[PDB]
């Protein structure tokens, strides 16, 4: 089986778009897949309770029919750092619960993709970050790089810190977050040289992909 | 005397606004100040050659009357990574030239603020980054943090990598890049706990500060 943690270089690089592409590619390869987003903030009310749109995307892109809470056990409404809204709601986030949910998906899935709740150093409490949990779980990490100004710096910072944690940087995905620009090829070359992990694929600019066209085709899982 | 390198957490955190506040505070304290931006990209034509707006701000906020090229010896038009536009123009960026320009300002200034040309890992050539040069110069670093979503992660990544380079994280400046939000205080507390350097001050949201109101008052240089 297989497990990966997906993180983005910044806000609004389409991290969840890339996660969905990865999940689609894994299903095409014959895996029984599951997405896992243990912690989510920024969620809408429904008759069943709060639902986060990124967790819903991961649920919908899982090859298994998974219940929402199995994908996302901690759901907060407001779109702010987990530690802040957790404290405000009186709903502490516990590492062991996060880990138990990953184990629970491994009962059924042989390919699990895990997404966080912000970037690498996202606080979950005043003393624990999402990086702490990923490190404990020894997950291999896939970096999603939004190709835009600043991406080289952010990719390098994030890659260095992951490697310093003792973790494997398993791959990276380029997400085209804007229409094509002038320096696209040169930026891709630069990122490719500098990121110490295989480029798994590049997702085109899909103007938010309103029709939910399939993106798994952009990912080469054999490179992972 | 004193020298500092200023870097931002991301694109468009108002790094140069903070640099100008620092320079203003240093002048108020009685220093002979100079700003230095060795490398600049994104510049306008004038009869004297290309001029970069951030370098002009540093020039104008220096207490010494400095010639433009002394503030910014390498000026490229297009707003793209220095290594790319340098290669396209056939104008290589040389560490020794960057260092000579810093020495030249130290002939006249006892307080020098240095700004880069993007974030920490900004390439200058295919084999040299701005981090390499800062590390060679052993500059103490001031981090400018734009208070916005994602700032905790970016501040922590950048701080960790600076410390791992063996450099001193001398301080940080909070820049209010948006109007006040809800979680402003809690974000400031979080950043303050997590960034291993003194908070020097917080610059209010100035809607781009069209009147050039003075910002030095927001910086407490005694904390540096």
């Amino acid at each position: 089986s297989k497990r990966y943690f997906v993180t983005g270089t910044d806000t609004e690089v389409g991290k969840t778009v890339a996660s969905c592409a990865l999940l689609q590619a894994a299903k095409a390869a014959g895996y029984r897949t599951a997405g896992y987003k243990p912690v989510a903030s920024g969620s809408e009310k429904t008759p069943e309770g709060l639902r986060n749109s990124d967790a819903l995307a991961l649920q919908r892109n899982s090859s298994l029919q998974l219940d929402y809470a199995t994908v996302n056990p901690y759901t907060f409404a407001e779109p702010t750092s987990p530690h802040i809204i957790s404290a405000q709601e009186g709903r502490p986030i516990e590492s062991l619960v996060m880990s138990a949910g990953l184990r629970a998906l491994e009962q059924q899935a042989d390919w699990v993709l895990v997404e966080g709740a912000g970037g690498w150093f996202t606080p979950l409490s005043d003393t624990f970050t999402f990086a702490d949990w990923v490190t404990q779980e020894q997950l291999p990490v896939i970096l999603v790089v939004g190709v835009k100004l600043g991406c080289i710096n952010h990719a390098m910072l994030t890659a260095q810190v992951i490697q310093h944690a003792g973790l494997t940087l398993a791959g990276w995905v380029a997400n085209d977050v804007t229409p094509p620009g002038k320096r696209h090829a040169e930026y891709m070359t630069t990122l490719t040289r500098m990121i110490p992990a295989p480029l798994l694929g590049e997702i085109p600019w899909l103007a938010e992909n309103p029709e939910n066209a399939a993106t798994g085709k952009y990912i080469n899982l054999a490179l992972l």
